[PDB]
């Protein structure tokens, strides 16, 4: 079996790209949020907070003949995983396309235009807006496939679309297939773009924040006064290579990828069942041969939901008991849903990396229905960590849980 | 230390049937299942007029409502492939597949069409009037991988290997890499799509759909001189994965073992194939069973009937295995299933290897000069007493897979 390591982190993020832009907006305490006026146009959504990108800029050295194929999800997609590419060192490289870099994506949708144009032709027949591209731009891999076609990479395409366990089941599969020798080199990663049906997922199920006039005082993961989650966007990707080839070429390395665990609660398709989400955890334990007391931290899944918070507490405190330093980088950007698990990723290895772990904002008064935990909180924490645990926990009772190896 | 993986139930809803028997007599009988679509006449710009209908769907009477709500077609189609699967693999009634040790790799090209023309709608016009809370979960894009998962309440892993054409054939491979890998001791695996315009719509404004709309029993043609597109169809179809131990301690029914499983992408086109990594996918799965190309008997080509596709693919097959390989399209008969059509090709492909029967390609009269000599089945259905067969599919984006099985004397 194959060791895996992380040789390229990158994405577009409500924070920024680089993470020293990145690092100063957490450090400096606000969130992302804001009103969204514009959704005034929706017949009935309740929230009128979202967690937009700070504008997207489409690179002007991508050719149409590529772009075509893209909607936003799909350009948030490529344009991290051509961040992650140069963070990696394979800016201009000639081999990374000749079939041993493969791609593993999803999103929990499409793209708007196309969702438009098919669901109008349903609604009356019409097709005006129906092209040969409007599938491509929609399809549920339409993220793996973009960023993959737009390297010429010829690997295997491996389409987690698992809503927000998009990101997690891409490095997790990815990293199984790096580990099993199927392929030397991934791109893995998560993207999401905003839309109103998007919030209307959750508005629904009436699982989103409605403080409409507060947008710095919510999302609130773990809190006594939270109300709800907050949707967001963007995309992460991470570069994913066999130990060896990493060493051979002297890549600088972020961190090694220990352990991963999947399941399933089997049970709800959105009220999420504690033990089967521990389990998840301690499948990746097993897989990292690692006791629950080697993990230093626990990035949250975090999403403000009532049940979803008590849930995960619960599942975490049963793992590892009260001690556990935990939080919900969701405070800051919100639920940033397909991202998410790559974004979260990402930011927690940086954070490893510095001694330096930011605290759930908006946290002021634990919820006494959540279970103890040491959820850090008005200042960041400063540990030196050896392993670290990102989870996240999905639609249709999906979970996942990777541990990440300290690499000085 | 790798697990072996064997095949201990099949089953699916199909154009031709759901049980083998029926569907043998329908192949035997020749005819195909391609019919004239005069409702879509409703869209505006659709050039074809064929497709590959079930001629008929009704849920099962003991579905429990609570169950079912969150389902459109295709995760119906999904649940009841894989509940036939279930009973073939000795599982009905069996609450143990429930502990963990069962998951579901899955996947379509699309969710239901419900949902999309309610939140196309709501882009359209804001008007949120038909958008409920069960909307995404109909529409979204692991919707069958989930339904069927939550269906036996499944607690293993959920693999959503929704890559439109290549869904069920990735389900299957990659249900087989956690298998051997020891990771799950089952898996459902499967693909599935449901009927619609927007669906036929994706390969028609490509142009690739068949347009001999007065002339259906004609056509699709897969690698003949004559042929002018694909026709599109629908269905489901799952297979029971199992760990070989685990399935000689119960003392299952073993249908086939799978022993390789090739894929990769061309790197290349969004649509337009390209013959080489086509084949060096074959090459991957062979490298994966450790077999020589001589050691397969049989391929079940893709068999789209599309004029590059078909080209592609039979040079592909001719540089991986020369011009002696028998090859046939079961798409002659129930048309392009999309999402279903690595699953259900993968059961059909294994239920003529059990029997050495393999059934010809429909309306191939006149090999198109243009495709590489290869031994394409046609006529009548040929006995060939196969060790070993391969199931390929070729995918939107490139996205190649190519499956091998081993026979089960
Ligand atoms: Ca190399």
């Amino acid at each position: 079996m194959k060791r895996v390591v992380i040789t390229g982190m990158g994405g577009v993020t409500a924070l920024g790209s680089r993470w020293d832009e990145i690092e100063a907006a957490l450090k400096a305490g606000r969130n992302a949020v804001r009103r969204m006026p514009d959704w005034d146009y929706f017949e009935s959504l309740h929230t009128r907070l979202a967690a937009p990108l700070p504008g997207f800029a489409q690179p002007a050295d991508w050719p149409r003949k590529k772009t075509r194929s893209m909607g936003r999800v799909s350009m948030y997609a490529v344009r991290a995983s051509e961040l992650a590419l140069a963070d990696a060192g394979f800016a201009g490289d000639e081999s990374i396309s000749d079939g041993r870099m493969g791609v593993a994506y999803g999103s929990s949708s499409g793209s708007v235009e196309p969702i438009r144009a098919f669901g109008t032709m349903l609604e009356s027949g019409s097709m005006t807006d129906v092209t040969s591209n409007s599938y491509v731009q929609m399809m549920p891999h339409t993220t793996a496939v973009n960023v993959s076609l737009f390297w010429d990479l010829k690997g295997r395409i491996v389409p987690t679309s698992s809503a927000c366990a998009s990101g997690s089941q891409a490095i997790g599969y990815a990293y199984e297939n790096i580990a099993m020798g199927k392929q030397t080199l991934m791109l893995a990663g998560g993207a999401e773009e905003l839309s109103g049906p998007a919030v209307a997922v959750f508005d629904t199920l009436y699982a989103t924040s409605t403080r409409n006039d507060e947008p710095h005082l919510t999302p609130r993961p773990f809190d006594a006064k939270r109300d709800g989650l907050v949707v967001g966007e963007g995309a992460a990707t991470l570069v994913l290579e066999e130990y060896e080839h990493a060493k051979a070429r002297g890549a600088t390395i972020h961190a090694e990828i220990v352990g991963f665990g999947c399941n399933s609660d089997g049970a709800h398709m959105t009220q999420p069942t504690a033990s089967t989400m521990a389990r998840a955890m301690q499948l990746a334990l097993e897989d990292a041969k690692l006791d629950a007391n080697a993990i230093a931290y626990v990035n949250a899944h975090g999403t403000s939901t009532d049940r979803g918070d008590v849930a995960e507490s619960q599942a975490t405190a049963r793992t590892f008991g009260e001690r556990m330093p935990i939080s919900s980088l969701k405070s800051y950007v919100g639920h940033t849903l397909g991202a998410c698990g790559a974004l979260e990723a990402w930011w927690t290895i940086e954070m490893m990396k510095r001694n330096w772990y930011a605290p759930t904002l908006n946290l002021t008064e634990v919820d006494p229905a959540c279970a103890p935990l040491d959820y850090i909180r008005g200042e960041a924490r400063a540990i030196d960590a050896e392993y670290v645990m990102s989870n996240n926990f999905a639609f249709g009772g999906i979970n996942t849980s990777l541990i990440f190896r300290r690499v000085r």
